[PDB]
């Protein structure tokens, strides 16, 4: 697809079983979702925005479908604002910037 | 130009006859920079996401050059840890995401 940003560029992904709203942002380096529920064992990590840190935790090696591309990689959980899709998952389905 | 997304998207931005380095940020409703002047009429908003808010001064219809192209919209200054361009000036330079 190719995705313009009149609006936000909101699209659907499948982690669990579950659909889930996302938003595709070039400005994170990572992927990081609401609290959720996932696989395995996680580790600890901090991430940065525009207020400050937050502490997530870091599952490794899930799989993760967006708007139909699966993926299978990093994913933090933790008190986001809303669902973000970073640049780990984005450089995965092969997205780029254009103009 | 094709924007790779291995990397942070950073770019070279010209206001204010300064060149500053700032994030091509599809998450970003809007474009927001560090502290320094513009002119013309502003007023304040609250910006915020993870970590929380931030206060802001909002100033519209400030020409900026964005890798050669040039546009105009709102720019808001404030406390970010980073320089963003926000989707209101991405428009303008017909920037889109591919995959
Ligand atoms: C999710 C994630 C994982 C690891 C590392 C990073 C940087 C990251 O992204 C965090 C995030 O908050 N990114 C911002 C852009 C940003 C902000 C601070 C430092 C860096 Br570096 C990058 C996200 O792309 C944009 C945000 C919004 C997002 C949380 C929905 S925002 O900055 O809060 C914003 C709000 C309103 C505006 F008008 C403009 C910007
Ligand atoms: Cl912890
Ligand atoms: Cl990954
Ligand atoms: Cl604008």
């Amino acid at each position: 697809p190719q995705i313009t940003l009149w609006q936000r560029p909101l699209v659907t992904i499948k982690i669990g079983g579950q659909l889930k709203e996302a938003l595709l942002d070039t400005g994170a380096d990572d992927t990081v979702l609401e609290e959720m529920s996932l696989p395995g064992r996680w580790k600890p990590k901090m991430i940065g925005g525009i207020g400050g840190f937050i502490k997530v935790r870091q599952y490794d090696q899930i799989l993760i479908e967006i708007c139909g591309h699966k993926a299978i990689g990093t994913v933090l959980v933790g008190p986001t604002p809303v669902n973000i899709i970073g640049r780990n998952l984005l450089t995965q389905i092969g997205c780029t910037l254009n103009f």
